[PDB]
């Protein structure tokens, strides 16, 4: 038991807009540590609070919480406004940097939370800091903290192909699980339909509007697929779109698909998409007068962590907010705008709860830190990664069926048994904590995806093409 | 029991050199039937000999059996004079062509062969025909024989990158198997260290004589690697540019690696490599001004089924010639010149054996074709045709270890669980008896280099680097 490295009154691990409007709603009177995984740097009238939850229910498809909606569209407007008033009409970064009481920890990847009743502390069941892989000094250190707030993101890097990989490594659900936190919904992962299938595309996404401008979606040989599988065509809605592109994609083992607004004109393309054509351009494709090569890419985890209405998880002193938990606003899909709100009204309650609530103590027990040294299984833990990102793509992927959710398992399980007999205390790095993350989330994915018997929304199943007459969230408990 | 769709004498499952050169060699007397995977057209002194035994016998680091190494040896010059006869002073597919006593059926994939005492016939156990998937009237047909050879090469296949993809799916090696052959010397799997690493590159090859000239070998940020493994550079032996190749994709993440002779001079280039220089051109790539990527490919087996000095498998009636055998002329590696000679060396001792044993009999059970349709799962088959050569590539690869061989071992037992539960009795296509014998042989490959506890030629493990004192082949037995 040691001096922790680090200490302050609240711990965020995470820093997009949830991690940062909690952090700055705290500051003026606790100290606040800020986790970030690089650089830090790189509603007015009543009828229509009425429709936004209207709204949510439908893109639910029948399982949202309608407390969870409605707690969330009354507490928006103020949530927005708050947006406002600091002066961000985008990103908090230069406000939490400019607040003396925000320390941000840069390069920092949370390892473990410390639970009480595991460092052998008595008393409730509850979180007290978090050991950290500080990437800078290559050691893990412990920061000791009252609240915990977990702010990390979705799991979408459990796939092959991501539209943000930095926000989506899964470190906040697999911490949570392991310290004893419920999870839910995590077969209800957001694709988008056509993101840049290129080696420098650094994730760059072909927007919507170049279809609602005419483009096509073609296969290699050049046709339009989409009249085969919905008469809107390129216009159908976007899981529509995503899951044709998949079956094309495996149907004829091609390694993408197509996106074109050639037959169309030029400068007509020039003034209506130039940020797109210049930046295809600059990669050597030309808007103008060829294809586009695309494939769908994993972009929002509607599931994750339990939380109530203020954002507290099953363990005390540990927080969950935004993309990484389940509130049970969501329900079965994502209605465009309450990725956002929920960020803002949970970062603002949990801010809440945490102020009413903040007894101190401690002093904690550092990391093993097992240095065990073999480069050659170093290379292994890649090729793991790699592996478990392919077969997720194929086996719990935009398009399921029961026999493809049993090879995920079966894979998951022989990663986790390989995982254990053969990594055991290696050192730590950031490519094995990402293995063992993106593996743990991965069961917790193919178990709930297991679970539904039925297709609703993001859950698309050839098994079960119906839905059930009685139905819920997917709810698994460690 | 039905009258068999075709009938011959001998039935010649291949038709390189060595399925030719005995289909020429018994046609004069015998009804020969060649069964071709595609369109079948797509020593003169005794010092002499000496030489010959002795660089193989060094090539083969201690394992090859002498008498087998002599065997070709000293039947080398006729088995070639016997090609200018022919007026082949190249192809022998017009000679055969040309010849009204050999039939050639084109599109065809052997898929198990006929063995009596399975067939509950009665006398020695013995093989009489086999079961032939005809792509072109997508239906299994019987064909019976008196004698069947297998003449259909290797197993690169198994490997995510190979030369000659045609002749090494392995499934001569996998019939034999299953019909109670035995198979050895597995782990002595040759690779070329340098292919053309491009969509369409057809699997072009970069000769040596590149390298013989000036060309550098580099990694992605353009620096030569060489120096770091050995003395010789870039003229280090073959074996040991694949190893070093191997060990930096896999170190640095790296898809390929590159190979450059820009550095020197245009016309220099022009002069000496035209037909490499134009075949880059119409790719795009110019051998005058930039670095060619580059993979190593698995391109030759020397192990395979166990055959005696006229070509006979353990299992009456059936021959193995060539590439797809274990004579014993090569043991842990391949010199130059003598993968032609045993095809024609024993394609001539399996001509006379043939001829000599020459009784008739029969007719035979159809195959069961299940018909079995499930579009979705026959799209899974071909995600685990990949699976397995890309885990071969990485786990019984160029350099290997102990934990990775155990890695693929469990990841080949999975494979055939899962063929068996969900495949049983699928109706055949030709991707499916890839996959399956591609499985079979992966399993024999990984079992014979488990067993062997030393780097000597082609099996180079960093557990074991040095060699033992008592060596042999490595031997299995179904």
């Amino acid at each position: 038991n040691t001096l922790p490295e680090h200490s302050c009154d609240v711990l965020i691990i995470g820093s997009g807009a949830a991690g940062l409007s909690l952090a700055l709603r705290l500051a003026d009177q606790h100290q606040v540590i800020v986790l970030s995984k690089g650089p830090v740097t790189e509603f007015d009238e009543t009828d229509s609070i009425d429709s936004h939850v209207e709204d949510t229910l439908i893109a639910g498809a029948g399982i949202c919480d309608r407390h969870a909606v409605e707690f969330v569209a009354s507490n928006a407007r103020s949530c927005v406004q708050w947006l406002i008033d600091q002066g961000v009409l985008t990103t908090l970064v230069s406000k939490a940097l400019n607040h003396p009481n925000i320390r941000v920890l840069e390069r920092t990847n949370a390892v473990d939370l410390i639970v009480s009743d595991k460092i052998g502390l008595p008393g409730t069941r509850r979180v007290v800091g978090a050991w950290v892989w500080n990437r800078n000094k290559e050691t893990v250190e412990t920061c000791h903290a009252k609240a915990v707030v977990l702010a990390t993101g979705g799991a979408s890097k459990v796939y092959q192909y991501t539209t943000n990989p930095d926000i989506s490594s899964g470190d906040g659900i697999a911490m949570a699980w392991r310290a004893g936190c419920r999870v839910a919904n995590l077969e209800f992962n957001q694709f988008h339909p056509t993101a840049l299938y290129h080696p420098q595309a650094r994730n760059f996404l072909l927007t919507e509007a170049l279809r609602g401008e005419g483009a096509y979606l073609k296969r290699p040989d050049g046709t339009r697929f989409m009249p085969d599988f919905d008469e809107r065509g390129e216009l159908a809605p976007r899981d529509i779109v995503a899951r044709a592109i998949d079956h094309e994609m495996k149907r004829l083992g091609a390694d993408c698909m197509f996106l074109d607004i050639s037959h169309k004109p030029a400068d007509f393309i020039r003034q209506h998409f130039p940020m797109i054509y210049e930046k295809l351009l600059g990669l050597g494709i030309d808007l103008t007068q060829e294809p586009v090569p695309i494939v769908p890419a994993a972009h929002y985890t509607c599931g994750g962590v339990m939380v109530d209405d203020h954002g507290r998880t099953d363990v005390e002193g540990l927080y969950a907010i935004g993309e990484v938990s389940y509130t049970g606003l969501h329900g079965a899909n994502r209605m465009a705008s309450n990725s956002l709100l929920e960020c803002l009204v949970y970062g603002w309650s949990a801010a809440e709860d945490i102020t009413r609530r903040m007894h101190d103590i401690s002093t904690l027990p550092p990391w093993d830190e097992s240095r065990v040294e073999n480069p050659d299984e170093r290379v292994v833990i890649q090729h793991n990664w790699h592996e478990l990102r392919l077969f997720m793509w194929d086996y719990v992927g935009i398009v399921r069926t029961t026999k493809r959710l049993e090879r995920a398992l079966r894979r998951i399980t022989m990663l986790q048994q390989e995982i254990d007999e053969y990594y055991a205390h290696f050192r730590v790095s950031n490519n094995l904590l990402e293995l063992r993350n993106l593996v743990q989330v991965a069961e917790l994915i193919v178990r709930c995806a297991m679970m539904r018997k039925e297709s609703r929304g993001l859950h698309f199943t050839l098994d079960y093409p119906e839905l059930l007459t009685h139905s819920g969230p997917s709810i698994l408990s460690p």
